[PDB]
This record gives C-alpha cells, sequence and structure tokens, in this order.
C-alpha cells in the first residue's frame, strides 16, 4: 500500500493523474492519491499564501505559518517530504526505485521562488525532506514536477498505472522509402543483440556522451 | 503569439495546461494549445496506433502509418517537431530560451516501448525534428514530459516576461523559535546580495556539485 498526497494551490492540476489509477490498485489498497487546496490552511479573509520576501528582489515567497499548518495535519512519523524545486538533489530513476516501496509520499507543490526554508528545516526534525529537481530548467510551479514523480514512482509499484535505448520498428518492413533494418527480419538472435547493442552505443555518444565518460 | 499542437492517445491527461501560468499565457491569447487524439487518424474498427516490435523484445510499437498521417495534416515546414523521450538529447533551460522563440511547436507523445523510428525520420526531411529527454528517469508515456516542455517554454515567451537559488524566508521574522538570518533584516543592500551569493554557491556544491565542475556524489 502507498499513500501520496499532494498540497498545491492548483489542485485540478492533478486530477487526471489520480482518474487514471486503475480501480483494481484501488480496491486491493495499493495505491491512494489524496489532492489538498493548500488554502484551506490560510489565516485570513484574502487566503494569503505567499508574501515579500525578506533582503528585498523580486518574486514572493510562500508563507512557513499557511504550510506549517498543512504539513502539521498531512504528514505523520512515516512521512517523506518531497519539495519539487529547481535548487533541488537531481530526481533519477534510483529515486524513483528507492521511493516506490515508501507507505506515504507528501508532494508540496510551490512557487518556483520558493517556500519560506523554515519550513523544510522545521519538518525535517520530524520526518524525512527531499528537496528534488526533476531536470536542468525552472518551471513556474511544483505541479508539473509532482505529476514526474508520481508517474516515475507509480509505474514501479507491481500492478499499479548505462546506454539508451536504440531505434525501434514495425509493420510495415517498407514506409515512405525506409525499410525495416533487414537484421531485424534475420531470426539470428545472437546477431540481433549485437546490432541493437551498437546502435545503443552510437546513439548514446550523439546524445549523451556524458553516460559514456 | 505562438501555436503549440499536442497529439496523445491521452488527451485528458493534457489537461492541467489550462492550469497556473499556462492557463494564463492560453486566456491572454500569447499561445493557442491544441491537443488531438491520435486515434482520429486510424481507420479500422479497433482503432489500432500500436503493433509488436520486429526484431522481439517485450511491449508494442507505435504504428507509423497512424503517426505519418497525424504529422501531415499537423505539421509544415516551419515546424518544430518535439518527441519526448529518454533516449532524446538532454532538454535544458537553452533548449526552452531557444524554443520560446518558435512560432510552431507540435509535441508528438508516445507510450508502450515508443514510436516507429521512421516518423521522427520520415517528418525530418520536412522539417526540424527534436527528440528530448526531460531527466533521467522513466515515464509510462510523453504527456507528463510533454506539461513539462510547455510550462518551460511558456514562462520565458516575451508578454509573460548556473547556479542554484539559496533559501528564501518571509514573515514572520521568528517561527517556531526559528529566525531568519539577521543579515537579511539588516536593511544593508551589499550584505544581502554578498549572503545571498555565497548561500547560492554552498547550495550548489552540495546538491549539484557538476554545475560547479566537481565529480556528482
Ligand atoms: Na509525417
Ligand atoms: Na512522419
Amino acid at each position: 500500500s502507498m499513500k501520496i498526497d499532494v498540497v498545491t494551490i492548483f489542485p485540478e492540476y492533478l486530477q487526471p493523474v489520480r482518474q487514471s489509477l486503475p480501480g483494481k490498485a484501488i480496491d486491493a489498497g495499493l495505491v491512494d492519491v489524496a489532492v489538498h487546496d493548500l488554502r484551506r490552511w490560510t489565516h485570513d479573509v484574502h487566503k494569503s499564501v505567499d508574501d515579500s520576501p525578506y533582503g528585498g528582489g523580486p518574486g514572493m515567497v510562500m508563507k512557513p505559518t499557511v504550510w506549517g499548518d498543512a504539513l502539521d495535519e498531512i504528514c505523520t512519523s512515516e512521512t517523506l517530504l518531497v519539495v519539487p524545486t529547481p535548487a533541488g538533489y537531481p530526481f533519477t530513476q534510483e529515486t524513483a526505485w528507492q521511493w516506490s516501496t515508501e507507505d506515504h509520499l507528501v508532494i508540496a507543490c510551490g512557487r518556483y521562488e520558493g517556500i519560506d526554508q523554515r519550513v523544510a528545516d522545521d519538518a525535517a526534525t520530524r520526518m524525512r525532506v527531499r528537496e528534488v529537481s526533476i531536470g536542468d530548467y525552472v518551471l513556474n510551479g511544483g505541479e508539473a514536477a509532482a505529476l514526474v514523480i508520481i508517474e516515475a514512482v507509480l509505474r514501479l509499484v507491481p500492478g499499479v498505472l548505462s546506454l539508451l535505448e536504440g531505434p525501434s520498428y514495425t509493420r510495415p518492413p517498407s514506409w515512405r522509402g525506409m525499410d525495416v533494418p533487414p537484421v531485424l527480419l534475420s531470426g539470428d538472435h545472437a546477431k540481433i543483440a549485437a546490432w541493437r547493442a551498437e546502435q545503443s552505443r552510437q546513439r548514446t555518444i550523439e546524445r549523451r556522451p556524458d553516460l559514456l565518460g
């Protein structure tokens, strides 16, 4: 059983991933994904979630008082608090494997200017906190990153949801002047394995030379 | 303005594009985002988009005929065709800046084991084609990658408008016995700039030592 709680000011962003979960998995108690509007924990008639940064500069910083109350309600001692941010440790396939065996993920989606740092510092005194970046680019908010993390983690949970892969082919054998490589039709399975290893080597050199050293 | 066409067998997965800054860019007429069901280009009862691979292997490959016909209708010679795949070139901030100036992006999202290589190779005879990875992890399909690419690009388009950002703070100045760093309360612009620069470099070397030319953990 995995429980995922997402806290966002855009709860509608998450609805399609919730609906996509198979009934079988949910009915088997394998997974539960809940989405919470952060404004439920606001203090004021204006439902304020952010405020001007100390030390000045542009942008707004999300309020520690609101986030503090939300995580007090949603988190437990067992929780892994995930905070998507461009300033985070890299989220990789290794992370997704590690997190696929967690009982309770809480994903705190903020604006890219960020959540007051005391929220993560306070939470780390009573649970595990992971600030993570999904890649080498800035997003306006954590919601699109939350969708990537949920998908990367849940596809590794049974029943729920090195070199580059080389090119793939299916019927027909000739299409707009382009033939499927005839080795693939040869029935020499050792030779096909060697051909695919060479295609993966060439592709990795071209696209991701960092992966070879 | 900019046109974005997304082609998917799960058009419902793209609805989040109507939220947050992409939603605001759409409402303000700076971008038009159209989402198309690939199954619109099938001609059979079962509306089949996949078949077993040549050469063997697990799973299914998306058929070239259906993609060919979709991209013939949606794409022109001016189109940048974006194919999200874990086997792609890295998508980075520099890519987002470059694509922010494009008139027409088409995002072809494939699930299963991927799309026939001949779809990208054929499109590349007529238009610019970019196979891109948004990061070193595997997804079930290109739809979540498409939302990441759209968000990363649209926040840069004129009309909306290295090192890690260090920590940020707002009121109150003391919370649960935790104080905002005194320099940020001091009103000294040069000490604040100095402390923010140091915090950025210290976070970068802890979290992303690769950005400063050091070995990853
Ligand atoms: Na085509
Ligand atoms: Na094509």
